[PDB]
């Protein structure tokens, strides 16, 4: 038995696994299959530890299944994470998307501006004014407008009817579909389903 | 979309991952590869925590990875465990010997009596005679001997040397070398060779 060939195989396998469940991943998003979303994720997480070295396309990957984390996370509140980084779910959404290897269009714009006004959005939404003020520092005329419906806890403003939780959601859920069909072919999900349709 | 031809396809590569990770386990563990064995462990649980109904061969594959998961933590304290359980891992790991739907032939009788005796030798090894005297009443003319053998602290008595924590590891090694045999051939780990040998 060669030990380095074995390792070698166990890479390739790891690299199938973790296309098989960021395409998991995805779909528990887009239909909002919270449980089975957390599954996914701790198993996308572990598989994740055991790889050393990734390619371009694999961080891509990883990234990817970093983000729709803290999206999903984004009204929960996690002590030991907000000790650890200083942040909330949202604002270190905002810093992977800022830093993903992708196209910057319409679109990355569209995400990015949303996730912003959201991140101060469901700290009013949750009662935490202070912090609301705090998220609104750490990420910024129209800076003294959006001070202004903080300070007078103007939660339901006009301006977050554009820029509310549920066009973020959507706008996201755009994105996921791209992933989804970029990935829809890779082997482990391509041979499962010929083993589904020979059944039957 | 089926989606419920997608929750199907995600089961079949469920079973798929399950094998694999039993495989990866179970070389770790054979070659003594400490954090390889940790950190498959730690993708085989997240992995079957995405399965809800389970085949004979699949509980199989899981008691196999619990039962060498408790041999591995076999000389390690872990508090929360033994608050949970108010067991031992070496007595955990005879509860699951004792489970799985095997043949109880020599092999088996053999790994059986060396966890017995090991589970009280290794509190010695630790310093700990009051709980070995713990496990001792648990588990058990030949015990007014271990008895005597624990009270006088008497840990490199001949009958120790036979019924070594060595001769423990062997053994359950050579049952191993069965395992890896019987799954060398599944899905994954075949594929992922096929993929290394045309490399090269
Ligand atoms: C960076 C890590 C820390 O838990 N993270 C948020 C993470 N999230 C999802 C996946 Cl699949 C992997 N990692
Ligand atoms: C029963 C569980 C609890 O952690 N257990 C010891 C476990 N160990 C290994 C694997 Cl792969 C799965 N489960």
């Amino acid at each position: 038995e060669d030990a380095g060939l074995v390792a070698e195989a166990e890479a390739v396998a790891a690299g199938w696994m973790l296309d098989f469940l960021c395409l998991s991943l995805c779909r528990a998003f887009r239909d909002g299959r919270s449980e089975d979303f957390r599954r996914t994720r701790n198993s996308a997480e572990a598989i994740i530890h055991g790889l050393s070295s990734l390619t371009a396309c694999q961080l891509r990957t990883i990234y990817i299944c970093q983000f729709l984390t803290r999206i999903a996370a984004g009204k929960t509140l996690d002590a030991q994470f907000e000790n650890d980084e200083r942040i909330t779910p949202l604002e270190s959404a905002l810093m992977i998307w800022g830093s993903i290897e992708k196209e910057h269009d319409k679109l990355h714009e569209e995400i990015q501006n949303l996730i912003k006004i959201q991140a101060i959005a469901v700290c009013m939404e949750n009662g935490n004014f202070k912090e609301a003020e705090e998220v609104f520092e750490r990420i910024f005329p129209f800076k003294s407008k959006l001070l202004m419906i903080i300070s007078q806890k103007d939660t339901f403003h006009s301006f977050f009817q554009h820029f509310s939780y549920n066009h973020m959601m959507e706008k996201i859920k755009s994105y996921v579909n791209y992933v989804l069909s970029e990935k829809s072919s890779t082997f482990l999900m391509k041979a499962a389903a010929k083993v589904v349709e020979s059944k039957r």
